[PDB]
DNA sequence: AGGCGTCG
DNA sequence: CGACGCC
């Protein structure tokens, strides 16, 4: 990296004023800069330097002019020392826990994850699973044990139907060595635009991988998704494997490519893509892509036979998933 | 960008 | 319903 300590700076600014301040506009300011940063080819000298660059205006070139002066920065430096706001950070970490949960936990003493641990009676569902698995939830997935994991997934999908189609997109299909969450997609005949919609498409699903305690817990859960925890088996007399996040989404199955698109890509290539869709006056969408009309309202979605078929509607270069980041 | 599912 | 927290 050439800016490092700038763009660090600027993220390490932005997460707090988000989990702590929830201040989005200086949040998303503090992270449109560390981008338009990152790209900038010399090394930044100044703040005015720096200011001449879009989406860093005056705040944030004293920041860093006063990092480049002095190696650090001094409300960065206070916000470190401040025990409720690394109280509040923290909490954050758990699943379920976010911006406003976190800072009300923190409001009535509860800061650290034993505090937590004594007041379950605080936490709904969801932010006590992650609460039960905060060490484990933190641990990277690697590029093996999400192939066993998509084994026991794929096999015992087709087990209890062989019209079952299920894809694990995300990070996964990206080619990563390591992955967050098992993200999978699912789609079968009987779930269609002209359908009426199916919840027991998922359910039985689900059932069959809880059957087989691959899927231990459940997070959310309803017709088209299902967030929840699995776990692969462990083998006699050897440690039990990490539970990891998995999420299942059941896309149309005559809508299946803005499915993959979207559960693969990136969340920061899907917010540029889906912008540069209205950039052409489109509306891409997970089920569809809809042009926007001329003046706004989209009508009808544009039949689609490939991921390819979408990049070409917007006029942009096909991208191959593993340089959607 | 754009949407699903949960809580009260 | 709106806010949340998430993908
Ligand atoms: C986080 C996030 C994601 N996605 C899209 C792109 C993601 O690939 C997919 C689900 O995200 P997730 O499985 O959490 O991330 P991953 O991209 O699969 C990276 P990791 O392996 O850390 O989960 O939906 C979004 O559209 N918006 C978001 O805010
Ligand atoms: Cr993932």
């Amino acid at each position: 990296t050439l800016n490092g300590g700038i763009t660090d700076m600027l993220v390490e600014l932005a997460n707090f004023e988000k989990n702590v301040s929830q201040a989005i506009h200086k949040y998303n300011a503090y992270r449109k800069a560390a981008s338009v940063i990152a790209k900038y080819p010399h090394k930044i000298k100044s703040g005015a330097e720096a200011k001449k660059l879009p989406g860093v205006g005056t705040k944030i070139a004293e920041k860093i002019d006063e990092f480049l002066a002095t190696g650090k920065l001094r409300k960065l430096e206070k916000i470190r020392q401040d025990d409720t706001s690394s109280s509040i950070n923290f909490l954050t970490r758990v699943t379920g826990i976010g911006p406003s949960a976190a800072r009300k936990l923190v409001d009535e003493g509860i800061k650290t994850l034993e505090d937590l641990r004594k007041n379950e009676d605080k936490l709904n569902h969801h932010q006590r699973i992650g609460l039960k698995y905060f060490e484990d939830f933190e641990k990277r997935i690697p590029r093996e044990e999400m192939l066993q994991m998509q084994d026991i997934v794929l096999n015992e999908v087709k087990k209890l139907d062989p019209e079952y189609i299920a894809t694990v997109c995300g990070s996964f299909r990206r080619g990563a060595e390591s992955s967050g969450d098992m993200d999978v997609l699912l789609t079968h005949p009987n779930f269609t635009s002209e359908s009426s919609k199916q919840p027991k498409l998922l359910h039985r699903v689900v059932e069959q991988l809880q059957k087989v305690r691959f899927i231990t817990d459940t997070l959310s859960k309803g017709e088209t998704k299902f967030m929840g925890v699995c776990q692969l088996p462990s083998e006699n007399d050897e440690n039990e494997y990490p539970h990891r996040r998995i999420d299942i989404r059941l896309i149309p199955k005559d809508q299946y490519y803005c499915g993959v698109l979207y559960f693969t890509g990136s969340d920061i290539f899907n917010k540029n893509m889906r912008a540069h869709a209205l950039e052409k006056g489109f509306t891409i969408n997970e089920y569809t892509i809809r042009p926007l009309g001329v003046t706004g309202v989209a009508g009808e979605p544009l039949p689609v036979d490939s991921e390819q078929d979408i990049f070409d509607y917007i006029q942009w270069r096909y991208r191959e998933p593993k340089d959607r980041s």
